């Protein structure tokens, strides 16, 4: 089955700061199994949408990853950005907390008082996150193969072996990352995965925060993250090109993809 929402995409519509849908948000009153959460949701997507949970890195908070909330929600997703119980939580803890945030989004979907009452397809979920939050996202995907997509950025984990992962995984990497160097983190993680649709997109000259809030490549990074989630969370083959294609961009220092068909 496909779960198509919104107008036929173009490069221009995906590069724009906002997609076609009106976005609202709220703070989660009583977070269950994580520190704090903001939920971003489309008011007018024209049907139920999937949910994505986004986790920051070590010492970081929602501010680092917040730009993804409006960006993805405006294309037809419910997005929860979290703060972790402690800023010093490790990747396994960040994974548990990311899944607790998806569980609470599923709870709010059935809560007649919630602004997202009836707005979520709880069978279509994705995971994203930065550094140890990206490691967390890969752990979530390894543990929960029913997840539809993963798109970590500058991932860090003390194991690079994700060879069990069957979830379609886009790795955003930062060429000049000195915190989680591409050669010891992002690329070995990418190379470990032989069972999935996967993509490696390295931002030219990027520091470890090259995919964070306020980054100078929100056009390309936004387009790719939205296309990946559309293709794989909605099974929307109008996004096969945008999801799977080399963007052929001077802003990209390294592009690799496997098991990613251009076909509609």
């Amino acid at each position: 089955g496909s779960h198509m929402r919104g107008p036929n995409p173009t490069a221009a519509s995906l590069e724009a700061s906002a997609g076609p849908f009106t976005v609202r948000s709220f703070t989660v009153s009583r977070p269950s199994g994580y520190g704090a959460g903001t939920v971003y949701y489309p008011t007018n997507a024209g049907g139920t949408v999937g949910a994505i949970a986004i986790v920051p890195g070590y010492t970081a908070r929602q501010s680092s990853i917040k730009w993804w909330g409006p960006r993805l929600a405006s294309h037809g997703f419910v997005v929860i950005t979290i703060d972790t119980n402690s800023t010093l939580d490790q990747p396994s803890s960040r994974s548990s907390q990311q899944m607790a945030a998806l569980r609470q989004v599923a709870s709010l979907n059935g809560t007649s008082s919630s602004p997202i009452y009836g707005k979520v397809d709880t069978a279509r979920m994705g995971v994203m996150g930065w550094s140890m939050g990206g490691g967390g996202s890969l752990i979530s995907a390894a543990n929960n193969p029913s997840l539809k997509a993963a798109a970590p950025q500058a991932p860090w984990d003390s194991s690079t072996n994700f060879s069990s992962v069957t979830v379609p995984t886009l790795i955003f990497a930062c060429e000049n990352d000195s915190i989680a160097p591409v050669n010891s983190s992002a690329l070995p993680i990418y190379d470990s995965m032989s069972r999935n649709a996967k993509q490696f997109l390295e931002i030219n000259g990027g520091s470890h925060s090259c995919a964070n809030s306020g980054n100078s490549n929100q056009d390309l990074i936004g387009k790719k993250g939205v296309a990946w989630m559309k293709r794989f969370m909605d099974n929307d083959t109008r996004y096969s090109t945008f999801a799977c294609e080399n963007p052929n961009s001077t802003k990209v220092s390294d592009f690799r993809t496997a098991n990613c068909s251009l076909e509609d």
